């Protein structure tokens, strides 16, 4: 009688990258009044914030916000502590990723370059081959090369090779980048926190629960009762349907 | 009779990286009654305004804030555009330079690396071995390292050689990074826009203006008249003996 609602957020309850529908969020809210309510995702705290309310409303409007999977934490408004990559991965293995990637990249020849080619998170290494401080048409320009030069995607396939059989896993980054991340890092990662608040039930949706999705994990753990959903919309009604009879 | 008074920052007006002494300030907007007055630093412009005033106090409290050099400025209160450094040197150059920094810092092995190696900003880049998104602790240690094995003073030797006559400057960035930026992006940058402004006199007050100093080469050009300081109670009294005697 203790039970969390997780949702994903892109494509779950907003659209992607984009506001929350003030039904849905009225929703949100009233099913509060029967379950805790949390939501994961990859994105940023800040991205997600922007998403889901004003300021920092999130943190107030969601029993927990886990950003970048889980690596960050807030807990009834509380920001926690978080495991640094570094400090799971060791000094070694990390500038090994590193350099390689530097090394790779130096060897790229785009129709523009940037700056910041790689963006050291908490959940994760962002890499960008034209750099994440390009403007909105340089994304577009270095997306369109992508896909004709599978520049990304080669890249990829090099650092897994290079690194095979040492816990380092990869996922697209949007038009211009990839996150690299330790094995279990994916929205899984949440579970783990989630497991000492003794819930009798956590029920987790999201629009990506196939093989290949960013909620297939979590989705598919034994930890969850899953649900896929296809929109906003849809999740709310099925929440109607579970909570609401 | 039109006369701008135009000061460094960093030793000249503040104790480097930190808050204006409440009377220094207080000096400096009475100077306002005889003067326009403004400010050049080769830091950014968050910073800047945050050594000056709470908030954007700095744009309203100066005439002129000349940010990275000039390369970003606020004139009476309105952000002026800015050339961008790709713009001036183009992206060839440009991906010339970021590609052998990529290899360089690939083939560096140090105790730690982060992220954000190659950091775009308007005036210049910004070079850092162990990156940018690094901790104070670990800035230390990197800058111990740093004088020991003179990494940076390596790294900039090659450059300089690599890039001879291609109108590239190289500058010390704290203790982590250094800058690159073009020939004559130096704080010269920003009296180009002021040749415009009909000034009479343009007095410059630095406390770096020997050769090799930051201050160097607008305290000497002709357009200045040049005051050399060492305190910002000296900028304080050398004002008070020119514009209030
Ligand atoms: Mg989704
Ligand atoms: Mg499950
Ligand atoms: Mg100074
Ligand atoms: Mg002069």
């Amino acid at each position: 009688e203790r039970v969390l609602c997780l949702f994903d957020v892109d494509g779950t309850l907003t659209p992607a990258r984009q506001k929350i529908d003030p039904e849905v969020a009225a929703f949100l809210q009233k099913l509060r009044s029967r379950v805790q309510i949390g939501v994961v995702g990859g994105s940023d705290y800040c991205k997600i914030a922007e998403q889901l309310g004003d300021g920092d409303e999130v943190i107030e409007k969601f029993d927990y916000v886990f950003a970048e999977n889980g690596t960050v934490q807030y807990k009834h408004g509380r920001l926690l502590s978080k495991q640094t990559i570094q400090n799971h991965l060791g000094e070694e293995l990390l500038q090994d990723l590193i350099n390689f990637c530097l090394s790779y990249m130096a060897l790229l020849r785009l129709p523009k370059k940037r700056g910041t080619f790689i963006e050291f998170r908490n959940g994760m290494l962002n890499i960008s081959p034209i750099g994440r401080s390009c403007t909105l048409e340089e994304r577009i320009e270095f997306s369109e090369l992508d896909k004709k030069e599978k520049i990304r995607e080669k890249f990829v396939e090099a650092l897994k090779t290079e690194f095979a059989g040492k816990g380092l896993r990869f996922s697209r980054g949007g038009m211009i980048s990839f996150d690299v991340f330790p094995e279990g890092w994916d929205k899984r990662y949440c579970l783990d926190s989630l497991d000492q608040d003794s819930f009798d039930t956590i029920h987790f949706f999201g629009n990506e629960t196939s093989p290949g999705g960013n909620d297939f994990e979590i989705f598919a753990d034994p930890r969850t009762v899953g649900h896929s959903v296809v929109s906003p919309q849809d999740t709310v009604q099925r929440c109607r349907e579970i909570f609401f009879p």
